[PDB]
């Protein structure tokens, strides 16, 4: 066996958010749309249909999840619409697959792989990961606006690269352990996908420098656009198609430490693919030149990166057990997975990074 | 800019098409199953909250065979277009659900064309002749292959999907060097060029080894990926970066009475020969296309596909409906004009008869 | 957690066998010396402390291996010495397991992977696959007369090549399915081990056609000693430090058909791991090349080089669900057995090395 | 034409195996002798059918600590000698069970060599003066190799096993340039079995040395230490034994004598004796730049001032050649011509080219 999913359309070009309208029409005839906070009032402006426009609430939980999911029973949606980063998309995600709702995404900044995928990821209110939804369906339609992408603050870009780059590698862990995709109902990866998953870690290395370089001065460029692609359709394609891995479970584990909470899912799964490496034990080339890499863009590669300063030990060994509970995705991993071995992963992948310079 | 389409679910595996009543019933509830003729009988067993009727397909993609479906959609109130055949029963269903509003499934019975995953769909005249590639404006909701009914068909069918899934990466390169769009067309998405790229690997690992697992009846995993790699590598590939001369030369073709008998992939896989032919590429590459066409036994001289009398005039007439305004043969990186794709096809072919 | 075992001392040099008992002597002070039948006389005379010698019945099966155990209980066997074949050799580690007696193996052909490994395999009478021991213990002292093992027919040496050809595709399957390997109740490959299975691969390729024509000839040259050396210790340490898979397996099962009855333990093994090679898809060139190269000294490559040439699909079915059995060694294969993905690897395989 | 290979019955590799050992004495034996290391007596005679005298180690190998420990197993009746510690642990338990025909089992407790595995003991004078290495006819019946165990040690122990690992496969190199005999059962050429172990125990320690000695200094167990572990004890072992050792060794061997060397370890020693080894055989300069920088990575010494020898250094360096030069001495088996002067001078000219990088 083996399965694919992926949206039926997906669309990259600036302006794109003016005839977003135009997308929602031959899908249904009432759209619930939903709005990061930021940008709720503009987009609302600018956006035989309908348009409830609701204000998002910041956070995927089931408070958020509920409410909104009240009001579109109410409106009678026909569509549900995600306009933000990957929690606003994620609530739209699930309020459609509770609703029988069409799937529309806009995302409005670059910076996590969820606007193609299946996955729908609900955090307490606090933001502690609670627990990954595998839905049946992906979105109808992605459409990315790159000049609404292009111009939020550059951190949103590189983060989005941090989170596309544990995609390769963690195909990589899924192939060696023949474990499935979340593809419903899941199932070993097709060749396509394994295509995608690669060809991700190559865009990267080839644009990210460039395209960070080019965020942060205001621009919009070959090199951006690519990387908006690699962040959003390369990203989704290959963590649905290939699968997660450790990278993605220790970002769920490092969410139970508060003084992480302020960094980006992006930054932590970057710093939790350096742990992939140094927990399957991959050559010592390949880590630092990944550590090196990271470091040329701004991401974080070190604990003291993402505020974890005092009792690092105490701390890691938190993460580790909240990673490594039965069933969690680092299972995935083609190493034998104790909650030790996790834990000392993480420490070995910091202190070999501090002992770069 | 840049878009990149494909089906929502694409699943492969043994037995999957009893299943597929399955995957019908969270799309709709009244669905119209269109079956080839050869398998209508035991295929209607198999198949049959969810509604179906089935039809018997005609064989082609023709106005009076799509319109006459289309009558049988809005009768039964269909919500959901199954195509069940090779990829005239996918397109015939695929213009019906589109013409109806319907959603759409494909479950191939052959792994002979790249058509179920695709949002093209070819009409041909009532006779075969190809009249127009409809761009659609959905992709299949659901591709539905069920791998052990494909690979029990004669090896002939399997070979002739290797052969359009050739025409892939091929195809692609001569779209990224033009910088035409793909067939809702736009330039072609880094993940598309990395498809088609992909699919011309997996049939040369693995190609050989198929058409000898085929040929004695069994299924590995050699099969398997040239099934994946004749449907979900060739159809996103096409689609998300656009078809060439291989396939304009595949649909001047059509317009010779003789190579009516042969498969839409025994014609392309011809096609891209011609095509790395008018590109000019290099003798090493064409050489070694050549010599995997014919260890599968695709065809590479004129000759293979039965074009053995008039032989000049004939390419002259298959060059003029292949070179017509608008066409697909335009997406190639070289001047096109009608003499430059008659003589690239007769320089393949001598080229081809003096291996 | 990771494990190795091996013997304690492996001696390999022509002439060996007339120093047996100097290798005895500290090992024990009674030793009961089972000998395959065709040697049985003259190494007796050839071979302080005393012996009792048994000839070996052919089959290592249960009711021969409590024959020998009796007479080792009489004896009052302190050593038990395999003077012979895999099988001859096999017994003997089983009654000294059973006895608590020390291990000594003298092989007279190097045909298998047997004489250096904890691991006992136990057949029917009648030579069908039953059971493969994981003993608790390796031999003492491994001792091989390179005169007496090059002296015997070119065959013998070719099924030795054979079954060392598994030794690094296997060690493959296992690392790349992470399973456990036979030292001590299981763990995981040591790097010495996947060391010493690599290299039996190098040595084999190398060594192997200069050596075959040297035996056909009559002549004892260096190549030969290094395949004597691949085809014992190398395959050996590898085989259990690393573990076995697909190519093992369907030998296991092929052993159901009586038609291949005749073919040495080796020539099965070699046509299962290409039949491995084909069950995990592997690149087509290697497949090819590890055809060219059984082919090139005498190996078989089809199924028909094994009698196999009538009603072949179910014999195929039969061999498979042999092996598919629950727990088996298959298993360790990095991909997803079934008897169906089994039984079509062997036949395409087969139609592939028909295609070439 | 003849070969030859020796090795342990059973190596074990396992965080907190050093619990279940007597569990690995039970089958060989009724009374057991275990010699513990100092500085561990205490608490490993109380974590480890079967009767055992507890014995502390002297602390070097020597005739009167071995024959004090001889008459213990006499008087006891020992059945197996268990030597629990370093190289020196172990070596004085093999010659007594050897003298006492008692079964052999060695549970080191740091990776600081490669004695546990091997057939050769060496014999010190009371004082640490290299005195003998007695061929011994048995290898050990078990190794048993408690990970965590090892891995609690100070960092110097696992770097210190390091530098004696690094001596594997350029002393089996000199010894199959110069085809000379292995210490297997009276000597025999090296098997390809024993040629393959030491290239491959180079290779371990190049990919894994720096992650491993990052990760145990800050006090970690992960799979890099793992494998050094087995590279510093079965690799290592396994190599020396049976292909031989040449003038790293010799080296070695001869700067015992040297009373300022004393405090340092024998792997550090063999370290530097090992790229004096490189200079005698006048080995490619980017060979021998390449060790260096090797050794320094990991903090092996690489110049004659980091054993501490900066004084009078010709004539100390004098003494060192002349004894490793007695007649029958294993620096013979060196594919050079042996000379006093010869072994003099590559090591001044290893230390003079060292400070010049
Ligand atoms: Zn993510
Ligand atoms: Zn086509
Ligand atoms: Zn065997
Ligand atoms: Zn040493």
């Amino acid at each position: 066996a083996r399965a694919f999913g992926g949206p039926n359309k997906y669309i990259q070009r600036a302006g794109e958010i003016d005839k977003l309208a135009a997308y929602l029409a031959p899908l249904g005839k009432r759209a619930l749309v939903l709005i990061d906070r930021v940008l709720f009032d503009a987009l609302s402006e600018r956006i035989s249909l309908d348009i409830r426009f609701e204000r998002f609430g910041g956070e995927c939980c089931t408070s958020e999840i509920e409410r909104v999911r009240k009001v579109a029973i109410e409106h009678g949606s026909d569509i549900l619409v995600g306009v933000g980063g990957g929690k606003t998309a994620d609530t739209a995600k699930i309020v459609a697959i509770d609703t029988g709702a069409r799937i529309v995404i806009a995302p409005t900044i670059a910076s996590t792989d969820a606007p193609c995928s299946a996955i729908a990821v609900r955090y307490t209110e606090h933001g502690v990961y609670e627990e990954a939804l595998r839905l049946p369906r992906n979105p109808d339609a992605v459409v990315v606006d790159s000049a609404l992408v292009a111009a939020a603050p550059a951190r949103f870009l590189v983060a989005g690269i941090g989170d596309a780059l544990s995609t390769w590698f963690e195909a990589r862990s899924n192939i060696e352990s023949r474990t499935d995709n979340y593809v419903a109902g899941g199932f070993p990866a097709t060749e396509a996908g394994m295509a995608i998953a690669r060809h991700c870690q190559d865009v990267l290395t080839r644009d990210a420098v460039k395209a960070k370089i080019a965020v942060e001065a205001g621009l919009l460029t070959p090199a951006v656009e690519n990387i908006i692609e690699a962040n959003t359709l390369l990203s989704g394609l290959g963590f649905e198609n290939c699968g997660c891995s450790a990278a993605h479970g220790i970002h769920d584990g490092l969410t139970v430490l508060e003084e992480v909470h302020g960094y980006f899912h992006g930054e932590k799964v970057a710093f939790g693919t350096l742990c992939l490496l140094m927990l399957e034990n991959r050559d010592r080339a390949e880590i630092e030149a990944m550590i090196r890499f990271c470091r040329s863009v701004g991401l974080p590669t070190k604990l003291a990166d993402l505020g974890i300063v005092d009792d690092v030990p105490a701390k890691i060994g938190r993460v580790a057990e909240a990673a490594c509970r039965p069933g969690n995705i680092i299972y995935a991993t083609p190493v034998t997975i104790t909650v030790p071995a996790v834990r000392d992963a993480i420490l070995a992948l910091d202190a070999f990074s501090r002992s770069i310079h």
